């Protein structure tokens, strides 16, 4: 097998603990900002769109799509009064995330969930909202993804979605060498994604663009990467650290010349606005 | 003369539409809203504020509102975005604005506000900034290149007129990259344009001028709720205007607002907001 995408998540856990750590919105100068404010400045900015939907009163059902350590679960009930079903593959994570939730006593709002975006167990019309945080860059069937997203979508519930993507019109040949060092066929795009949410019956409510949060996210993460090079090279090898950084020196390069990015989307299960 | 009358005329259509604007929401700016759900609910002025208050926030982001920085109203209208911003961030606001009649309603706002210190009001073109090189911190234009023919013309005076290094924030009702003017041809009929902006293509004008593009939205869901509000505020203040909202400019007005409805729900067309700094990379 290959075991980059295990050591990355070592690497993250080891930094932020069970904190979830997502592409954030920077402020300058970005040179003394933080990864974890700007983390959080993305969570706040992602609920505030999807807050604007009417689909987050208190008590309503949200599924979390890659819920990670359930760090956005808990930001959302908290501040909404929701339930979240939080939906991850890795029990590692799983089981940090219902710790968590107990220490917090949130267990009885958040529920943990094994499975997969392609399989997810739960019922037709079940959820008024999905959250999904830079999750379906790992999945390769974006369509299923997509069809299993409209089936337990409520009729006009929403989802948010953010990913790091490809830029329209960006052909695999162009980016090969992220994909190798990522381990990735291809990436999403925002066209794609738009056309492959029309065809499961989601409309496409607006969405964004923004390689400078891209850009200014994975440079902050390759230095603390190297920052914390000795510290954690016992489980995130010398020659894993090295493919890292390579990879996110293509994020970096393919931000700042024009073919990747970092977007957004919010859609309704509707056939029109 | 008979260019300049012809024009004048087609040009009441724009007159009697900022009458109706004027007339609802005053010398207090109103562009492309975001609503928050119930939308037959919500206000227009509130959605419209919420706009101004998100395109702050993204052009704060940047770094460029520090206090007494130098910024540029395209389209300043009656100079509610500029009074907004220099209350909010002590910056100074230069308002471009090409219709001479908001431009003194302006300044006269700017004096009873207290505010002519920090803005001035220039009349003129996007085509011809009325400026030197290299004099803004940013830019900011909300709703107004829709109207500008010769689109690269615009990008190059803004790029011209920005300090290294300056942000420009612009919002655009515009069409969906991919959609070909053939398409929407009862829009531009009704509206009177050849052709729209659209992200890709003032994305590819600004990378020509030397101005990257730092991030883009595209809302079709504010544009169809801000026209669908729009026209339902039309109706309901009907008789009261009609005395200088004719019964013919509301029906042509109207019918202007369907279309872009319309066009926003059979996903031809969105609005657009982006922002770009003059320099080689980011």
């Amino acid at each position: 097998i290959y075991y980059d995408d295990d050591d990355s998540d070592r690497f993250y856990f080891h930094v932020w603990g069970g904190e979830d750590i997502h592409v954030g919105l920077y402020k300058e100068p970005v040179d003394q900002d933080e990864i974890r404010e700007a983390s959080l400045r993305t969570d706040e900015w992602l609920a505030s769109e999807l807050a604007m939907t009417g689909v987050l009163q208190r008590q309503a059902k949200g599924l979390d799509l890659g819920a990670g350590y359930g760090g956005a679960a808990r930001f959302l009930v908290r501040k909404f009064g929701v339930s979240i079903d939080c939906l991850n593959i890795a029990p590692v994570q799983n089981k940090r995330n219902e710790e968590y939730n107990n220490q917090a006593g949130l267990a009885d709002n958040i529920t943990v969930k094994y499975g997969s975006f392609l399989e997810i167990p739960c019922e037709d019309n079940s959820y008024d909202f999905i959250w999904s945080q830079d999750a379906f860059l790992h999945s390769p069937d974006k369509l299923k993804v997509f069809q299993e997203c409209a089936r337990v979508l409520k009729p006009r519930g929403v989802m948010a979605i953010t990913d790091p993507m490809k830029e329209d019109g960006i052909d695999k040949s162009s980016i090969q060498p992220i994909l190798d060092r990522i381990k990735l066929h291809d990436m999403g795009s925002l066209g794609l994604y738009r056309s492959l949410a029309k065809e499961c019956g989601l409309v496409t409510l607006r969405t964004f663009s923004r390689p400078d949060s891209l850009v200014h996210h994975y440079s902050k993460v390759k230095a603390e990467l190297i920052k914390r090079s000795s510290e954690i090279a016992s489980f995130c090898s010398p020659e894993f650290q090295a493919n890292m950084k390579r990879g996110l020196e293509h994020w970096i390069e393919g931000g700042r010349a024009g073919k990747l990015t970092w977007g957004g989307m919010l859609f309704r299960k509707s056939d029109k606005i």
